[PDB]
């Protein structure tokens, strides 16, 4: 049945709650972003109102074939009324189209649901600064102090310089980047840009990216693999077997693969700096795991909450075990005592 942390009190609303069948008394289903754990259950047979960003609405229509009449896209940073309740969608700094949702309850309570987010100081200057938030439904994916990672900028710098060096030394090297969902497009787009190539991909992935309002996308991506030296593949195929195979398919155009796997976190972060990352190599194939995250680090998350000063925090991730729930609650208390709220 629908968990409490997907229900918005004082409303008929749910957030990211599409796999429970008809939720009793739900009048509007909100979707924060187009990732499968959140959209699971939508299809062309869904006949309730779905509220979301424009980009998420493009992906619902084109990829899942949801009918137009049930998709209600809203502009960002704009006060809107939904079943008589004022709402605002804010940029979540997650994947394309991902939003946070501010609800202004008729009784005066103000609720922020972060969806999935990567907290950033820029958020401290959006419409959030203008009023107090009483309840926060928080993306706690990496809510433990061992989760540190570099900025997105530093990670792309590493990937560009690595790819550019390799291909300049060997003009017959192929670059491959793994993907399994939208997000992290900057990885493959920045590499193609430095190399003066388009990124080649399957028809299904080219379709997905054409839904995202990315400026000058017809200029950066293509379904012609032959004319491209940056290839995108499913994340599952980013291993020595899968890559030796792909190389066979390129018909002696290439003699070396350099591959990137943008993971969220991996324990090499606790020790290793970004400067100090090395690949796994077999034969003429090298694989780099880079820590490109679209979720908050522990320190980024802590700053955001100590800035916002909510009266109540409701975690949405890692809620399935008592030890996790209990540990998160202890961090929330420290933050509150250190900051004085
Ligand atoms: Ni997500």
């Amino acid at each position: 049945t629908c968990p409490f942390y997907k229900k918005i009190p004082g409303t008929g609303f749910t957030v990211d709650a599409f796999q429970y069948g008809v939720v009793e008394g739900c009048t509007a289903y909100f979707l924060t972003h187009f990732h499968s754990d959140h959209y699971a259950g939508l299809s062309k047979h869904f006949t309730f109102p779905v509220y979301c960003s424009e980009i998420t609405g493009n992906l619902l229509k084109n990829k899942l074939h949801v009918q137009e009449q049930y998709i209600h896209p809203l502009p960002l940073d704009t006060e809107c009324i939904v079943n008589g309740v004022k709402v605002v969608l804010l940029d979540a700094n997650h994947c394309p189209g991902a939003v946070m949702i501010l609800f202004y309850l008729p009784n005066g309570t103000v609720i922020l649901h972060t969806g999935d987010f990567r907290a950033d100081p820029s958020m401290e200057r959006s419409l959030l600064a203008d009023q107090k938030v009483h309840m926060l439904y928080l993306d706690t994916t990496y809510c433990s102090p061992e989760y540190t990672f570099p900025s997105q900028q530093e990670v792309i710098r590493f990937a560009i310089n690595t790819a550019f060096e390799a291909v300049t030394l060997n003009p017959h090297a192929l670059v491959v980047c793994g993907t399994y969902s939208i997000g992290k497009e900057k990885v493959f787009l920045a590499i193609a840009d430095v190399l003066g190539s388009k990124v080649g991909m399957s028809q299904e992935k080219y379709k997905t990216l054409q839904c995202l309002n990315i400026p000058e996308i017809n200029s950066l991506i293509t379904t012609d693999m032959c004319s491209s030296l940056v290839h995108l593949l499913p994340m599952m195929q980013i291993n020595f077997k899968g890559l030796q195979s792909h190389l066979k398919k390129c018909g002696g155009k290439y003699n070396q693969i350099l591959a990137f796997r943008p993971t969220g976190w991996t324990h090499s972060n606790k020790f290793t700096r970004i400067a100090d990352v090395i690949p796994q190599t077999k034969g003429n194939i090298s694989i780099y795991g880079i820590p490109y995250s679209e979720h908050s680090s522990y320190l980024e998350m802590k700053r955001f909450v100590q800035w916002l000063k909510p009266q109540k925090i409701i975690p949405t991730v890692n809620v399935g075990t008592w030890k996790s729930r209990s540990t998160m609650e202890k961090y929330f208390r420290e933050w509150k005592l250190e900051a004085g709220y």
